[PDB]
């Protein structure tokens, strides 16, 4: 609204702990290139070559671009995260505000000698938030493009594309869709204008932030013995023999609850070289689920315990655990020293080890002459009276995901992590309006393909409102908490962990989960 | 369809018995001889339905249910979804409810 | 509503002349058979045999039946009609009421020895009037089935069928329609019930009931001569010569208005045998208009003067004039003595004789050496500044017709006669509900085809409200009027004209038009 | 379409001339030398339409406009009624307004 000289907004970054709720606020700077020369392309990859038939897709490209702010480390700093996870046992989102301002548009002029960048005063950007969820929602796929961890750096908004249904060999069909984005109302921003937006989340259950100090197989008073009786075998004559379950053997007890379902996942030992087999194929050893005549990876799949206390060090599941990069990088095949590989030991109480494959069930019907025989099961799914714990929310992982709109869903939670939502925060799209190059003198009915090269930039702020649970636990001895144990670091090379290294990049040392507090089942 | 805890109740009907002429003297047994009869009448049913009308912004036109049959001889089959030659009513092809594309 | 003993209505027949408006009222008795055993058939006739390819049709039959009250002689009597057309110069409908009552249902029982008819007390008829014009409207086709002229006789309601679009050889196509009539709300009538209905017409122009005593070619003061000048030819040198139109020749005058358009119609002399050619073919000599690859008769077509004063007696157009029967009869090819053949002499002022073919127009462009040449035209259509008069409404002809619902129409009036209407009186349908015969003991999922034979009967009354114009004309000498000139009649044979003959039939002697009053252009 | 006595008026636009540097001394002739320029901007149009919704009691299903194209290669034509490979917008087939059967 206000003229060129006045500023349309000011920097705000703070986190204040008010009580049962906390408010985080942050501001960053972005840059928006002009994508595709203002053209919608179709895109496809047929399964004829390269990866294979399972990789086929079909969809469109768009000149528009969008903000993806969904990860935790956008809204917290390694210190403030620590402050959260040691004291507080749960968190859920409440509402959020988002504002973009101080837009300015610049124009590039190439002489082939050098490039010239001259600030254009009159030109606009188009921005709108989609309330009705009419566009395909591409957030929640854990793609790159999210805000940088560290507030100083400048990031580049990603292009917006989507995948529709496909026939064989990646061709369109009747059900296929095409979404013209200019058909949506928007708001044109010129320097001196600002875009404000408001949202409030639906009610969701607190994420459990406590590690658990008991197990299911021991829920019992170890000094006593049950009043239920159980069958210890048969006599040599065929009579039935009874036995009572005492403290001498605690595996006999009849028990009320059962552990989680599972699907056997192959195990792999990251640190210890001598455990793994030689030259296993990652693609052929992975659990898959097929759909529509083709089959895609199932990963991570339903959560399983990576390792249990007492197991060999470095034990882990194959593609069953999330993995992150020390710092944002485009490398396709990073080295092992550049990756943070999470492990789940906090759920080992309820959830079985992934590859254990212990469960046993009876495969035949006894009678005179035939002995009862049992066998292990490679997959064991849900039945009444089971309990399980969801995967943890890492500092580096996604905040939420959009529950697909379908007839039915079973205990919706994202298998990667976070809060499943019916209505998630809407997706905010932006583009910079086209400015045509000088037209010819005479009338040409064709459309105009020649444009002035330009890009935009500005600031964006995001304000989150979080709701936390503070607890009182009466255990006597001190709990474990998250602390920084690194011995020393040379500023000539790596700098401080969780701090800018020598070359100016920001590095995230080690992954951080939320369960450090022991709480009994 | 719709699973229901309490569905519409089940409505039962019968036509009361009319006994045939009894014997003169008292017989304690029950009476098995009846007058043959049947009943008839009309019944009406009034349903109230709740629907959702939508707004989808896709650009290109959706598929919809249309009648493509080329031609029909009234000497044999009559019009599809219409009474054929012999007076029977014929339902040509099955009809589902999902013709509108909506993204996941 | 009331019980069996009381009567549901009483007889009303009267005509009262109140003023500028008149009210007619009448009551008749009907009988409704059970059609088609309560079944919808399809019906078609392919053009392979018999008449030819032009006769093909496709449609459905229905158990329903309907009242057609549209003709004039239902609502008037030959006396009351006379009273109308001599005094009054115009009439239009205003509104109407219709009521049906005293229904009673009877059942036939055949022993093969004899038939037994026993009154059923409990059974109903279904009747509804269609407001929204959803059904095909089959009135206005001048089909039989209308109420009898004479109130004593009992008539039989016609079955209801309709014709949809057709492919080649009389087959259905995509656009074809099927109308289930039970899908309409109705009213069940049992003895002691009555059905009442109310309607009011749209505004329409009075029908002109006057014959015209002038002509177009003489609109002029015969004693004078015009101040306009006109070209009488050219000199021998090529100069132009002028002439003024005087009383000596009145065909020269420049004139403001022009007579009606026409299409040449073949002439035929009904009474005089010696005029007509031998063995002409009626089908091949008739004007036709083709549609949808086939061609149907155009008759009567736009009105033309049957004969003009001075022409030979018995002169008439071929299929250009309506024709009626002395009495209702089913004969396919009646004798000439049984038919009333109307003639149009009252319009001879504006409308040209049908077969005259007088008009002349110039076919070439003159110059030195070439003489101007002209030729007669066999068809001459509308141009600005024309006047014409519509066909007369006979006592025996239809009252109204429904203007088809289309983008455009030119001066809608029915070519047969009467009042064109956007919304005509709705069509009233009735059927007698089915009563099933004794079912089998065990359950059969099939539908039940076995019914009890029955028919219904009762009375129906119709009350019309008409609006008339009474006039004042100052001509001195007495006008012609409609009078009964028949010399004598033997009651042993024909009885009185317009009265029941020997055998009990009602006979309508001669056709009666509405234009007996002379009124100048 | 719709014939009109008074149609929507015709909206005209031009960009005013800016003269190039004049000579020093006075020249009574008019000035033919101008600065080359062009203009651009946005325009919006808001229409208000009046429609008729109907009730027809025919039993069997009507024909309606649906998209029957079997398949399309995004490498060439893209989706019908959608941008093809090269960025142009293509209108597949003509569309009239009469799909509803209604008796004369």
């Amino acid at each position: 609204a206000e003229g060129v000289g006045n500023s349309s907004g000011d920097w705000h970054c703070d986190t204040k702990w008010m009580g049962d709720h906390v408010i985080t606020k942050s501001t960053r700077t972005w840059v928006l290139p002009t994508y595709g020369n203002h053209l919608y392309g179709p895109i496809n990859f047929d399964g004829t070559t390269g990866s294979g038939a399972n990789a086929a897709y079909a969809g469109y490209k768009t000149p528009w671009g969008y903000f993806d702010f969904n990860r935790f480390h956008c809204h917290f700093s390694p210190r403030d995260w620590q402050r959260l996870i040691n004291n507080h046992t749960g968190i859920r989102p409440k509402g959020l505000k988002i504002k973009v301002f101080n837009v300015q548009v610049k124009e590039v002029t190439t002489q082939d000698s050098t490039k010239t960048i001259a600030n254009n005063l009159t030109s606009t950007v188009q921005i709108f938030a989609d309330e009705n969820y009419d566009l395909p929602y591409v957030l929640g796929s854990a793609t790159q493009g999210t805000f940088p961890p560290f507030p100083n750096d400048v990031f580049m908004l990603p292009q917006y594309a989507y995948c529709t249904l496909q026939g064989n060999s990646g061709k369109f069909v009747d059900r296929s869709a095409f979404y013209c984005l200019e058909y949506f109302p928007s708001q044109m921003l010129r320097t001196g204008n600002n875009f404000e937006f408001q949202f409030k989340f639906e009610e969701v259950p607190f994420h459990s932030g406590w590690a658990q100090s008991q197990s299911l197989d021991r829920l019992m008073n170890p000094l006593l013995d049950q009043y239920l009786i159980g069958d210890y075998g048969t006599d040599a004559s065929g009579n039935l023999i009874y036995h009572r379950a005492g403290p001498n053997d605690l595996n006999e007890f009849y028990k009320n609850w059962a552990p989680a379902p599972y699907e056997c996942i192959q195990n792999i030992n990251s640190s210890d070289n001598t455990k793994n087999a030689n030259s296993i194929n990652g693609s052929n050893s992975t659990n898959k689920w097929g759909l529509q005549g083709r089959q895609a990876w199932d990963a991570p799949g339903f959560v399983q315990a990576s390792t249990y206390e007492g197991a060999a060090a470095g034990q882990s599941l194959l593609n069953g655990v999330l993995t992150f990069d020390k710092s944002s990088a485009t490398t396709s095949s990073p080295a092992a020293t550049a990756v943070n590989r999470t492990i789940e030991d906090e759920i080992q109480g309820t959830n079985n080890f992934g590859n254990a494959r212990n469960n046993i069930v009876a495969i035949n019907q006894q009678t005179k002459g035939t002995n009862p025989t049992t066998g292990s099961t490679s997959q064991f799914e849900t039945m009444p009276g089971m309990v399980w714990s969801n995967r943890d929310i890492y500092l580096q992982g996604p905040i939420w995901a959009k529950i697909p709109n379908t007839d039915g869903h079973f205990h919706p939670s994202p298998r990667m992590g976070g809060f499943g939502l019916k209505h998630p925060p809407p997706m905010i799209l932006i583009k910079n309006t086209p400015v045509p190059a000088d037209p010819p003198t005479t009338f040409n009915p064709m459309p105009q393909t020649s444009f002035i090269t330009e890009y935009s930039t500005g600031q964006v702020t995001v304000e989150m409102l979080w709701e936390v649970q503070k607890e009182s636990s009466k255990r006597w001895n001190p709990e474990v908490q998250f602390t920084s144990n690194f011995g020393t670091s040379d500023p000539a090379v790596d700098g401080i962990p969780f701090g800018i290294n020598n070359l100016g990049t920001y590095v995230e040392s080690r992954p951080i989960g939320t369960r450090y507090i022991s709480k009994h089942l």
